[PDB]
């Protein structure tokens, strides 16, 4: 099938980055609230800030442990060379949208780039996807994995537990065509194009699910590997 059960992601919810995000939210809501469709319900939950690298379809208890066993293989084959036994110092700075009309934005993202300006982060998630394409546990991704994190999504107005294409209108088998609503981001982009949310040290790839949360709303890991 193609009903994403779990996904692989970096958890990006350090207290520093959350506060930069909260700072970002209130300034946007102060200087851009009159803009169309712009309110707080479309903002991300600061405790769920993350960078998704892959969608998985896991069906058995064994397939989970297989994924964990399979992430460890990534650690030995290539992640150790890229990481060098030390984390990846990265920055969450700048915003971007993927469509062509900044007046009709459906999703807004915060860019994630290596602090040392290198390319190591991209090759990490790219090689990880390869190692999983051989297993038939990953959903086919047409585009490339973009190194960014969601910060605004109009779907959060209707479904705060949405994960991109996996939401209340697409769950499982009943694909429903509700035309997505948009917001005007022309002012947000002119004021906050290069907003600095914060820096963090990426050290873990987690298996998570849209509803597998802890008592505060964070994502709960279903298994992970560590770079150091």
């Amino acid at each position: 099938g193609s009903h994403m059960t779990h996904f692989l992601a970096f958890f990006l919810n350090e207290v520093e980055v959350q506060e930069g995000f909260l700072r970002f939210q209130e300034e946007v809501l102060a200087k851009c609230s009159m803009d169309h469709g712009v309110d707080s319900s479309i903002f991300q939950n600061p405790k769920k800030l993350h960078l998704t690298i892959g969608m998985l379809v896991l069906l058995s208890e064994e397939e989970i442990q297989q994924t964990c066993e399979m992430l460890q293989q990534c650690k030995e084959e290539f992640i150790n060379d890229i990481s060098g036994g030390k984390p990846l110092e990265v920055e969450m700075a700048g915003i971007e949208y993927m469509n062509d009309d900044p007046g009709m934005v459906d999703v807004l993202y915060a860019k994630v780039h290596m602090k040392d300006g290198s390319n190591r982060l991209q090759e990490l998630v790219d090689r990880v996807l390869e190692r999983f394409q051989a297993s038939g546990l990953i959903v086919k991704e047409w585009n490339s994995v973009k190194l960014h994190a969601t910060v605004m999504n109009t779907l959060f107005r209707k479904d705060p537990n949405a994960e991109g294409r996996y939401n209340l209108y697409t769950a499982e088998g009943k694909y429903i065509f509700k035309e997505r609503e948009s917001f005007d981001g022309r002012n947000i982009l002119k004021l906050f194009e290069n907003f600095y949310f914060g820096s963090l040290k990426l050290n873990s790839i987690h298996i998570s699910q849209r509803f597998t949360v802890d008592s505060f709303g964070n994502y709960a890991s279903c298994g992970q590997i560590d770079f150091s």
